[PDB]
């Protein structure tokens, strides 16, 4: 908790909500409030919610720890869609990914409960990142399949016990871990390197319902910088003006 940076965390109660202090978050569409949790969305449908950090991030090297519910009634497999992690230029724009604007600009780790994709070859529940200029759009229908970076299959939905996501950004390698099966433990899900983002882009999530819903919910979100090294050439540069990118490694 040393490196906790509380400015850009979300822990209960949730600072301004219920008191005269400043709230660290505006609260957009579906989203609404308890003490113990912030809910994106109802198990609804046809819910759009979001959360936006006020302040940009300015931290090279952090680590964001996410307590998350996903839980619902609908039978079988009839329940979506899922929650989407943002770190983008914009902040509290609506649209069809999970709820927030499509043809966005930094990085998006998508929790996706429901396959969209007829001929999917992928197991759901499903998490993938994603990297965007402005030019990508999500296809919504292929799970996004066309413009995954990386993923993995994550059995998160109603779960009996806490469930958390980890995502460290640092030195172009990201990685996002899991905390699923009630062991303390983070598990590997993607660690890929050659990630370019700027600083100054701002943390949100959000969850969207269609003709299928589930309760999206943001327990916590806590943001740690990460002590990590910049030599001063490294430090010179301006960190505000990286245009959102992956270099790739050659066959
Ligand atoms: O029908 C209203 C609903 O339509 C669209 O959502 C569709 C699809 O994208 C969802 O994955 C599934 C499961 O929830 O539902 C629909 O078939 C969207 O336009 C959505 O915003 C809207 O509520
Ligand atoms: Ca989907
Ligand atoms: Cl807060
Ligand atoms: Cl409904
Ligand atoms: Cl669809
Ligand atoms: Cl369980
Ligand atoms: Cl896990």
């Amino acid at each position: 908790s040393e490196h906790l940076k509380r400015e850009h965390s979300l822990i209960k109660p949730y600072q301004g909500v219920g008191s005269s202090s400043m709230p660290l978050w505006d609260f957009q569409g579906s989203t609404i409030l308890t003490s113990q949790y912030v809910r994106l969305t109802p198990d609804e449908r046809s819910k759009e919610g979001s959360i936006w950090n006020h302040q940009p991030c300015f931290l090279k090297d952090w680590e964001m720890h996410v307590h998350f519910k996903v839980h619902g009634t609908g039978k079988k497999n009839l329940h979506g869609d899922g929650i989407a992690l943002w770190y983008t230029r914009d902040r509290l724009v609506p649209g069809p990914v999970f709820g927030s604007k499509d043809n966005f600009h930094g990085l998006a780790i998508f929790l996706d409960t429901y396959p969209n994709d007829e001929t999917t070859e992928r197991v759901f529940p499903y998490i993938s990142v994603m990297v965007n200029n402005g030019s990508l759009s999500y296809d919504h229908s292929k799970d996004g399949r066309w413009t995954e970076l990386a993923g993995c299959t994550a059995d998160f939905r109603n779960r009996d016990h806490d469930t958390f996501l980890a995502v460290r950004y640092s030195r172009g390698r990201l990685t996002v871990m899991t905390d699923l099966e009630d062991k303390n433990e983070w598990k590997n899900c993607i660690d890929i390197t050659g990630v370019r983002l700027p600083t100054g882009y701002y943390f949100g999530a959000s969850a969207g319902t269609g003709d299928l819903s589930d309760n999206h919910d943001i327990i916590s979100m806590k943001l740690f910088q990460l002590m990590v090294e910049h030599t001063p050439d490294e430090e010179n540069i301006d960190w505000t003006k990286i245009e959102p990118s992956v270099n790739f490694l050659k066959s």
